[PDB]
């Protein structure tokens, strides 16, 4: 609730980076009810509830937040670059994972070679998609690249998780942290892409 | 090394259940070099090295073992039932996971229904395979059921891991422990099955 000064009483969840000692500001876009208002965490009514663990890693480098009727002044009141960078970092992680798995395979069959080849193919395809989306954002404005953004949001995590699984299978180590990150970062976007594709086909005809 | 009393100097790894305070006996089948000899853990030279963590779970319910020239007398010197039970327990775990996922899906689309149906199909097929292998062991001796044992060793973990992934995806809880167990319990058996199948085809002709 962001009901009108204005009061914001509600319960947060999965708020990444909420446990840092140097975390003061906080941006909440809560209930055309979309109205994002800054809320300092030192204000009364804000209190961290409990830490959330993913696969048993505390992720010291996901504490729940509760906002019980915080009083803030009216003064205290997009996704393209974020998605692009969040896909590029994952691509780099997958490249490092593939390097590690190749080195381990050499140090210690046909199936491992097939796994390496498939991983390289997937990495190249995902990198090309990410760069195409970034260039589309750069050149032809930022409102004409939602389709590519949804596409890179769909494609990358599945192939990267598959690569991580193949690597940890070959291993039978930093790869643990990479798998943790890839699993943490892991189907409505497919419906959105289908809607956009149908609209495009209707427009073309 | 189990070289001939006899001395057994070597390093163990991934020894499950080695950290229990009530763990005294130990069976090691080390270097027709297959000669399994009991080795009490209180004997000099046996010392636990470090605990092994899988996905960041200590599994209180995998400490490394080191045997540095343990002196034991000569007095101190199959897999079918083990594989059958290890597949049956996994099948039961998958059934409970499917029950939990169905209850959560009801409490909170077509894709979830498709996931439920596929999970049920896989569970039924795996249960049938396990029961067939067990009955083959029971009736026609224990030396004529290696093929089915390898088959159940191949089939079950993949489908059960897929079911666990679908469940944790639907969830967006005991399921964490189930996923931990299914991942911990997760390709040479395929080659063995191919060899046995080729031998059977050659014999039939």
């Amino acid at each position: 609730t962001i009901q009108r000064g204005y009061i914001v009483n509600g319960k947060k969840w999965w708020s990444s980076g909420a446990g840092n000692p140097k975390c003061k500001i906080a941006i909440v876009l809560g209930r055309r009810q979309h109205s994002m208002i800054l809320v300092p965490m030192d204000t009364p009514g804000v209190e961290l509830i409990r830490p959330l663990s993913v696969f048993g890693y505390m992720d010291n480098m996901h504490w729940e937040v509760h906002f019980n009727h915080v009083r803030v002044p009216a003064s205290n009141l997009r996704l393209g670059p974020g998605r692009i960078h969040h896909c590029m970092r994952t691509v780099g992680l997958a490249e490092r994972i593939l390097q590690i798995m190749c080195d381990r395979a050499v140090q210690r069959h046909e199936v491992v070679a097939h796994w390496i080849a498939k991983s390289r193919i997937a990495i190249e395809e995902i990198r090309l998609l990410t760069l195409k989306a970034a260039h589309s954002i750069d050149t032809l404005g930022s409102a004409s690249a939602r389709k590519e953004i949804a596409m890179i949001k769909v494609a990358a995590p599945k192939a990267v998780c598959k690569i991580a699984d193949w690597a940890i299978q070959v291993h039978g180590y930093p790869l643990a942290n990479m798998y943790a990150i890839i699993r943490t970062l892991r189907e409505v976007h497919l419906s959105a892409i289908a809607k956009m594709e149908l609209q495009d086909q209707a427009r073309r005809l």
